[PDB]
């Protein structure tokens, strides 16, 4: 509550005052510390004219962001700083791209929304864990598939139904159907089985060009920027590709050892017995996080930054892996490690 009467009777601060290069490409907002962001969230829904122009209520936006902070738990990879990265590269797009060409105010409003709210409650595990564990999740939503996604999502309107959180109220009836409907599409984007499923679709959309006058256009492209938000942590430089690899394998091989405790055989990326991160990493950039950047960059000439830095993460993997063999005698000069 003192967190909110800061963030309310303070004032919004410029968003240039966050850092001299807070709307670069290059920026890693990970370096923002935490007790920062809620402040920065504010600043660019200003930046973005969002606040003027659907006329948000202040008092119930300040309560609405910290809403959400505090609805994330601390899993290594999927808490709130997470959320805070894609809510921020949502705003690069923003800066960077030339998006109103592409979407509707209200579209581009909703994917900023999605990417604070997209993960909400993880608990480090995944859809499978959540089926094999038999949790109240999948208790919930595994006939449709996309289990934690739908919670996110389920989270996120909870939120919006809290009595003095509900940023979109005076909405109109169609307005506010239509922001609910965009936060359930863009946030079901974010399971990447979705993706996997609608990519040629995307590619025949970047082959034959966007149509701004067709909806189903709109739609892939909401998913592909919302994935584009969700990996972004790969077009950054090496030391946040690094750091970003270690927490992500730490929540899987945890997911791992629970999966082991209930007489299950883990994926092989889930178990730390038999992971090698380095063959791992670069599967995922070849296989995911490349094709997803260079649609990007068929879209958007000015996105090709982007697709350079994941290939360059990319080829980092391959200069390191070597490191991983154990030359010599360990640091002890001991092999009772063996
Ligand atoms: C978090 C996970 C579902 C997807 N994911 C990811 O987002 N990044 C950035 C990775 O490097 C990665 N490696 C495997 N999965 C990964
Ligand atoms: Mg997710
Ligand atoms: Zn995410």
């Amino acid at each position: 509550d003192d967190e909110y009467t800061k963030l309310l009777h303070d004032g919004i601060q410029p968003v240039a005052a966050i850092d001299s290069n807070f709307a670069s490409f290059t920026y890693t907002p990970r370096s923002l510390p935490e007790d920062d962001t809620s402040m920065a969230i504010l600043s660019m829904l200003q930046d973005m004219n969002f606040i003027n122009n659907y006329k948000i209520d202040c008092p119930t936006l300040a309560r609405f962001c910290l809403m959400v902070k505090k609805g994330y738990r601390d899993p290594p990879y999927h808490n709130w700083m997470h959320a805070f990265s894609v809510s921020h590269f949502c705003y690069l797009l923003y800066k960077n791209l030339e998006l109103t060409n592409y979407l509707e105010d209200i579209e581009i409003f909703a994917l900023f929304i999605s990417c604070m709210c997209h993960d909400l409650d993880h608990r480090g595990t995944n859809n499978s864990f959540q089926v094999a564990s038999k949790s109240v999740l999948a208790a919930l939503y595994s006939s449709e598939g996309s289990v934690m996604e739908r919670h996110h999502f389920a989270q996120a309107i909870a939120i919006l139904n809290t009595h003095g959180c509900n940023i979109f109220d005076h909405f109109s009836r169609k307005d506010y159907q239509r922001m609910l409907d965009l936060m359930r599409d863009i946030i079901l984007a974010t399971d990447l089985a979705h993706h996997l499923r609608i990519f040629k679709d995307l590619q025949k959309m970047a082959e034959v060009g966007y149509d701004r006058n067709n909806k189903q256009h709109h739609r892939l492209l909401l998913c592909l920027l919302m994935t584009s938000c969700d990996l972004s942590d790969q077009t950054k430089g090496w030391k946040t590709t690094r750091k970003i690899a270690e927490l992500i394998y730490k929540e899987f091989f945890s997911q791992g050892d629970l999966e082991k405790a209930m007489g299950n055989r883990p994926m092989e990326m889930m178990d730390r017995e038999k992971a090698y991160i380095p063959e791992l990493q670069i599967s995922f950039m070849e296989h995911i996080a490349m094709p997803i950047y260079k649609l990007l960059q068929d879209l958007f000439p000015k996105a090709a930054e982007l697709y350079e830095r994941v290939a360059s993460n990319r080829e980092h993997w391959t200069k390191v892996s070597h490191k991983f063999t154990i030359r010599g005698l360990p640091s002890n000069n001991s092999l009772d490690f063996l």
